[PDB]
Order: C-alpha cells, then sequence, then structure tokens
C-alpha cells in the first residue's frame, strides 16, 4: 500500500544526506529536525560542499558520510541549455549514487511549474506527464520530469536485483518562510512584499503592490512543508509523487497577502495597488487530496500566524537575510 | 519566428573543405549513408565513427573526434539500442546511456560550430494515446508506451536539446542548425540479424536462412496479418541526405512510406521466402500473440517537401538485402 504498516524509526546510526539543504526548504527541515528531536546524523549540503553535476564530485559525500537516507532538494533555478544540462546531470548523478551506495529511501523534490501547460484543474499528481509543460521554463520542467522517471526506473532495477532502495518524490507549492529570498525584484511574490512593506514602514512612503491584488494562490509555510516531507520519509512508500500544498479554501489573494503583511509589521501608512502591471493568471489550484487522505489529521499553521513568524524572523535577521 | 521556409531555396553544395562526422556510422543506417555517399560521389571528407573509435557516452571521449576532424556537418545516428547482456539492459541504462551520448554530441556540435546537425528519432517514441496517422507535431503530446519509455524519453529530450541549442545559437549569433528525422522500420545490409535481439524483418531473414540450411520449416510468430511500414535503409539514407541538403526546420521530419505501401507481416515473410528461393513450408505460430494491427505514421511532410522522390520497390529492396546477407553471412551481425 501507499503507507507502510509501521513508520520507519530513525536511530543514532542513520545518516540523512540533504542536498540543497541551506535554502528555504532545507533550513525548515533542519529547524523541524532539531525542534522535534528527530534522531540521526543530518548532513545539510550546499554548493560549497561540492559540485553535484560532476559525477566524481557527486560521489564524494556518499563515500564520506555513507548515508542511509537521502533528501534530494538541490536544483538549478541564462541559456535554457544550461538549465537542462545542469539539472539532468545533477539528478542523474545523485540518484545513481543513491542506488549504488545502498540508500534505503531517497525523496526528491518536483515543482508545480513542471505540470502540463494544457491541464484541467485541480492539478493532481497523476497528470505530471500528460502533455508538454509551458514553453517558458520547459528545460527546468523536463529535467524535473526526468528526475521523477529516473526514480521509477531505479525502483524497477531495485526490484529486479532484490535491493532495498526506494525512490519517491514530493511536490511543494509556493513555499515561504525564514531564510527565503526577500529581494523585491528577483524574489517570490510573498517574500518580496514583506521587504517592500518594511521599506515603506522605515521610510515615509506608501506600500505599493504590483497588480490588482485579486489573483489567488495557495501558500505553504516552509515549516509545514518540512513536517509533511518528514512524514513522507517515515510513512510514504509509493513511488508516485505526493503534492504538498494547502487546501483550496486556504488560498489567499495577493491583496490578502499584502494586507496580512501590513498588519504584521504594524504598518500604519497607506497601501495602494498599481494596476499598470498586468495581472498574472487568476488561479492555478493544486489538489492536496492525496495527502489529506493519507494523513487526515495533519494540522497547518494558519496563514496569519505564518506571516507573523516570517516577518519576525525577517526583522530579527534583516542584516543577515538574503535581499 | 516566421522568416525561413522549411527548405532552403537551393540545396547546400558541399565542397572538399567540408568535414561530415557521422556518429553511429557503422550500424544499419550509417552504412547505408556511406553507400549512397560513395555511389553518388558526394563531396567532402566523410568520417563514419563506431564505438571502436571512442565511447560517445563519455564527455571527454566525445570531444576527441571533434577536435581531430573539426566537422562542418554532423549526422548523429549513434544510440544505445540494447546490450548483448541482460545487466546492460535495465531501463536505467537506456536512459543514462542515451541521454549522456545525446547531451555530449549536441554540445560538441555547438561548441565546435557545426553548421547543421541531424539527429535521429524513431516512430516508437510517440505518445501511446494517439490518433492514427502519427504526425511529427504529436511527439510530446503525452507519455510514450511503458515498455520502452526510457529509450523513448531519451529520444524526446534529444529533440528538445536541439531546439534549446537553436535558441542559444540565435541569441549568440552563431550559425548552427539542429534538426532531426524520424525513420520508421528500417531494413537492409549490415543490420542486426540476431533472431532474439534483432528487428522483425532481419530476424525473419536469418530464420529463413536457418530453415533452408537445416531443412526445417520457416516459422513466423503471430498470424501474419499486422500491417507495418518498412523503409529500405538505402532509401532512408537518400531521404536523410536530402534533409541535410535542403531542410531548414527544427521540427523533426518523418522518413517512412505511404500508407498504401504498408506490407503485412506475412507479405514480408513471403517476399523473404521467395528471395531465398526457400521451397519448404512457411508456418505461422499463432500460439504467439501479435501486436496491434495498424500503427500508421504519416509521410505527408516529406511527400509535400520532396514530391519527386523515388522509392526502391519492396521486392527489389528485399532481394538486395538477401543477396547481401548470403554473400556476407560470416561477417554479418548475428
Ligand atoms: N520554494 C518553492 O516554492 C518551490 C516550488 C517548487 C519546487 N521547489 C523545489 O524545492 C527544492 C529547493 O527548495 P528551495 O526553494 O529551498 O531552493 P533554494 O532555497 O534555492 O536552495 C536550493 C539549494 O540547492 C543547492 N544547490 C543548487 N545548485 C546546486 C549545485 N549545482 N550543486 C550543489 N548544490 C546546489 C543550494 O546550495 P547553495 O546554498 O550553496 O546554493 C541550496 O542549498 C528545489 O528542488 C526546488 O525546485 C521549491
Ligand atoms: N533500425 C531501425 O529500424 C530504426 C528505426 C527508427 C530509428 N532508428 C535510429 O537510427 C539510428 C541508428 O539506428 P541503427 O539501426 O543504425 O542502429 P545500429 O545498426 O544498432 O548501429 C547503431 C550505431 O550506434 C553506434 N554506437 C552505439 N553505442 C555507441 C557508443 N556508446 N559510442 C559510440 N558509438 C556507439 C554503433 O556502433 P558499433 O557498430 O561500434 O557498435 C553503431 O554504429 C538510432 O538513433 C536509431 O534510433 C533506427
Amino acid at each position: 500500500r501507499e503507507v507502510s504498516d509501521q513508520p520507519i524509526t530513525l536511530t543514532q546510526d542513520d545518516v540523512i544526506l540533504v542536498t540543497g539543504g541551506t535554502g528555504l526548504f532545507g533550513k525548515a527541515v533542519e529547524h523541524i529536525v532539531k525542534k522535534e528531536q528527530i534522531k540521526g546524523k543530518w548532513v545539510f549540503l550546499g554548493s560549497k560542499d561540492g559540485d553535484l553535476r560532476d559525477a566524481d564530485a557527486c560521489k564524494q559525500p556518499f563515500e564520506k558520510y555513507r548515508p542511509t537516507y537521502v533528501i534530494h532538494l538541490a536544483a538549478f533555478v541564462n541559456f535554457k541549455v544550461s538549465f537542462w544540462l545542469d539539472n539532468v546531470n545533477m539528478n542523474n548523478n545523485i540518484l545513481t549514487c543513491c542506488y549504488d551506495f545502498g540508500v534505503k529511501k531517497t525523496i526528491s523534490c518536483l515543482s508545480t511549474c513542471v505540470f502540463p501547460d494544457k491541464i484541467e484543474y485541480p492539478i493532481t499528481e497523476e497528470k505530471l506527464h500528460e502533455g508538454p509543460p509551458h514553453f517558458s521554463n520547459n528545460a527546468y520542467a523536463y529535467a524535473k520530469r526526468m528526475l521523477d522517471m529516473l526514480g521509477r526506473w531505479y525502483n524497477e532495477k531495485a526490484v529486479n536485483e532484490g535491493k532495498s532502495c526506494l525512490f519517491t518524490s514530493v511536490i511543494p507549492t509556493n513555499l515561504f518562510g525564514p531564510h527565503d529570498n526577500f529581494n523585491v525584484e528577483a524574489g517570490h511574490v510573498l517574500p518580496g512584499l514583506m521587504h517592500k512593506c518594511y521599506k515603506a514602514q522605515q521610510n515615509g512612503t506608501d506600500f505599493v503592490v504590483f497588480g490588482s491584488g485579486k489573483p489567488l494562490r495557495q501558500f505553504l509555510y516552509s515549516h509545514d512543508a518540512a513536517r509533511m516531507l518528514l512524514w513522507t520519509m517515515f510513512n510514504y512508500q509509493s513511488e508516485e509523487p505526493i503534492m504538498l500544498c494547502v487546501s483550496e479554501e486556504d488560498e489567499k489573494s495577493i491583496g490578502q497577502v499584502a494586507q496580512t503583511i501590513k498588519d504584521a509589521f504594524n504598518f500604519t501608512g497607506n497601501m495602494v495597488f498599481d494596476t499598470s502591471k498586468a495581472d498574472g493568471q487568476y488561479k492555478k489550484t493544486s489538489s492536496n487530496a492525496k495527502f489529506l487522505r493519507l494523513n487526515p489529521t495533519f494540522q497547518y499553521t494558519p496563514f496569519e500566524q505564518a506571516i507573523k513568524e516570517t516577518v519576525q524572523w525577517f526583522l530579527e535577521n534583516y542584516e543577515t537575510a538574503r535581499k
């Protein structure tokens, strides 16, 4: 079945290798692991630790740390050629090292933006390969598609050779939280609005939002994503990707996001919407039905509570935050 | 982009200064190109690579012929289609061996400034849920069949990588064109005639040869009634060469025969029977289950772009292959 009869129980002898562990998602995983006293030696790799696109450099952390579990979060996010080569080489290397070094379970990370361009909503995991992705990021998208397929192919090989190697994947939708990229120009909508509001509070200016503020998105707190990913590691046995998102009823509009940010900074000035900028797509809804059916009692952090925590982290660490 | 037609106004004319690199030039398709190049005395220095020249899955080894020969054109036919041994045939290998070889070759093509590169797809990589006849535009409209999906996806990503390298060439102002052909079932000399691992038609030839030498019956699996399109490798080589000379579009172009020219599996078996002059019985082992009746691919694009193209009649192409097989059996791939 999709979930093991009993959860995997980590011990002090287990080693968990987390590629791309220094970003938004990795830092949340590290935060939950320490907070919940999850056992094992957790190794959070960054680029400083080695170029995973090179096959030889990629095995060095496997030879060094001898992992029993792998959480594969690294990606390259410039010519489309480079996005294809860099990502497909890294993914091919990591999964191959995971099989060769006898990793018990490997969990990789897909993305909402790799699904078919022509797709009927809500996006469900089963639609991943049902048509070409959008043209605009199709190199990144196809490399993610082939990360999923390579996992299924290594499962076939493991079954054939009697090896105990499991490959699966998760699909987070719009993460936000501490250790995000808060650049107003380059960063994601939610972290950038936090920085714009704070500058409006420090200065005398108005909080300006690009667009009408009406498009609705599903936003997942990074700490929640980490709890969902860890549950997946402990319990989820299927090779099918599992979507990690909030329900549709929990989708906030951009204006709601901006308003929540203002009231978390205790911002008193005016907040205006610049409708010169064209509005993005109105809704791009992902279904959390699978996670809801397999882990029905999961509790999310309410959006307002999550914004207060990120603003609070962002305020306490502004000097050291990525901007 | 609206500017260029699918074909150049005049075909490219090769000179003695041109170097044409053919990866996979020792296999079925490659040897056919080598035969046409020699028969029609095409200009240029032609290099037909094989695995003995270097393992194109390795990035460093792949550079060695490009640094050595500095080609102006590349015909990329090399592919990993199966190993002789089981341990080399997991789906994992079909993905890795092919995607590594394809990434290396197209990257070398770009870095060394090849003017035009033609790679090779296959009609068995198209989506499983599809309406017949198959047209080139349907290549990515859904997942391929499960049984060969690693090979199929590697071919799809060879097509995509070419489109992405065209985008880079346009942006960098380089004059590099990447396109591809999609041949149907090929047959001919220098094929793989192993009955277990080879294609149906060359296997039927080797089977008929064994039946004649041994005294046995010529046994064909299935009823014989499935319809297939079969393209003589020498004809495919001429279509491929026309493509290099004339075709400017990055969209793949199918190389196949018309629907009228589809032969039944029994019809192929009979033609093979009558070309060996085999006088024993031809038997259909209906205990084996045969594939789907029709799997038609469209040749509309090539027929529209090259209407005067002349095919070799099926019977004459079979007799030429059988005669090659009898004269060269000792050195033939089996
Ligand atoms: N955030 C979202 O909303 C979202 C949506 C869909 C999917 N995802 C997926 O979730 C995963 C990461 O989430 P994130 O948002 O936390 O990413 P992130 O914040 O950008 O951090 C990414 C990590 O990847 C590592 N990395 C990148 N290229 C590398 C390379 N060539 N060799 C070695 N390490 C490399 C970085 O190490 P340095 O710190 O040294 O660069 C960093 O630790 C990715 O697979 C991403 O596609 C996220
Ligand atoms: N034959 C068909 O029915 C058919 C139908 C559709 C598409 N195609 C396409 O046509 C192209 C060639 O087909 P084929 O029928 O000619 O295949 P083939 O007869 O099996 O020959 C394949 C070629 O690839 C070369 N090769 C394989 N692995 C290599 C490596 N690692 N490094 C260097 N060279 C390597 C072989 O070299 P050695 O000779 O040294 O092993 C041979 O030259 C392939 O891309 C295939 O998909 C064929």
